[PDB]
């Protein structure tokens, strides 16, 4: 089919920041993040290093893809392609050639898959603040961010889906604690002592005389390998214009409906979630000064010249955004 044919002619930009996900995800009938992994598979030749049977990949990838939910317009499915895409570009960054195993390149490439899954469009504060089943199992702490690893985890359970039946007893153990500690990484509550890791990294940065960083410990891979993929979840700004615009509108329309249920149970509204007190061109300038552009200059600092590109990028996408304030 002619559909089947244009599908396969946007995935051959799966090496490329500004992959036209949304596209794709049209194009798959919603199954962006199931054709986006398997592509990413295949590329890295993941399937033979791991003996990973294609059809346990497809039926694990299909399950996963079912648990984010349909109606959540920001923390679905195609966020979570995007985020495997955009880990799958930084990780071929020639400032970390060779740095990372097969195995860490896995564990950070199914963490990004994960990392979302069963999201049901409020915060960690919302759901702490409302009583909620999931902080009370969760004690308040990185609530969404456990849930997402155990239903992403109990998932390998499902009939022929343990994708990681070939996997030693130990290298299944390593995978399983370095995903783990990826994805409660993207608990935001932990940026910023993440970022301050990330810049005594820079300072203290050791490289071979082509720039490529050397890491030794357990302990600075994996710091490496949580900015990464932090990076990744805050990438929306990094992205050509057409592409971050749509995430805003995603974003934008989930804070109004958290902010919707807040205003009716008598709840102080969270930011950027009152739909009748936004300002969503400021609130993105905000974020950019703030959260993003702090995070994405270090992180070029660290595979400097790399990610010259990216910073371009997220500086032309602020300018556009300031300038739509009058
Ligand atoms: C266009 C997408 O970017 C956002 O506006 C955005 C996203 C995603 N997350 N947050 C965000 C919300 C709360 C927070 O505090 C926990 C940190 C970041 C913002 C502003
Ligand atoms: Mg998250
Ligand atoms: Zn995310």
């Amino acid at each position: 089919t002619e559909q089947e044919d244009v599908l396969a002619k946007e995935l051959e930009d799966v090496n490329k920041w500004g992959l036209h996900v949304f596209r794709i995800a049209e194009l798959s009938g919603n199954r962006p993040l199931t054709v986006i992994m398997h592509t990413i598979f295949q590329e890295r030749d993941l399937l033979k290093t791991f003996k990973i049977p294609v059809d346990t990949l497809i039926t694990y990838l299909m399950t996963l893809e079912d648990h984010y939910h349909a109606d959540v317009a920001y923390h679905n499915n195609i966020h979570a392609a995007d985020v495997v895409q955009s880990t799958h570009v930084l990780l071929s960054t020639p400032a970390l050639e060779a740095v990372f195993t097969d195995l860490e390149i896995l564990a950070a490439i199914f963490a990004s898959a994960i990392h979302d899954v069963d999201h049901p469009g409020v915060s960690n504060q919302f759901l702490i603040n409302t009583n909620s089943e999931l902080a009370l199992m969760y004690n308040d702490s990185s609530v969404l961010e456990n849930h997402h690893l155990a239903v992403g985890f109990k998932l390998l359970q499902e009939e022929n889906c343990d994708i990681f039946q070939n996997l030693t007893k130990k290298q299944r153990q390593s995978l399983r604690k370095m995903v783990i500690d990826i994805v409660l990484a993207t608990d935001m509550s932990k940026h910023m002592n993440l970022l301050a890791d990330l810049k005594t990294m820079v300072e203290t940065k050791k490289v071979t005389s082509s720039g490529v960083l050397l890491l030794d410990n357990y302990s600075d891979r994996i710091q490496v390998l949580q900015n990464m993929v932090h990076c990744a979840d805050l990438s929306n700004p990094t992205k050509p214009l057409q592409l971050y615009r749509q995430w805003t509108d995603r974003i934008m329309e989930e804070f109004f409906r958290q902010g919707d249920r807040e205003r009716e149970r008598g709840m102080e509204i969270s930011p950027m979630c009152d739909k009748h007190n936004a300002s969503v061109e400021k609130s993105q300038v905000g974020f950019i000064d703030y959260i993003v552009h702090p995070l994405w200059e270090t992180w070029a600092d660290l595979v400097h010249p790399d990610a010259q590109d990216i910073l371009d990028t997220l500086e032309d996408n602020r300018e556009w955004y300031q300038s739509t304030i009058p």
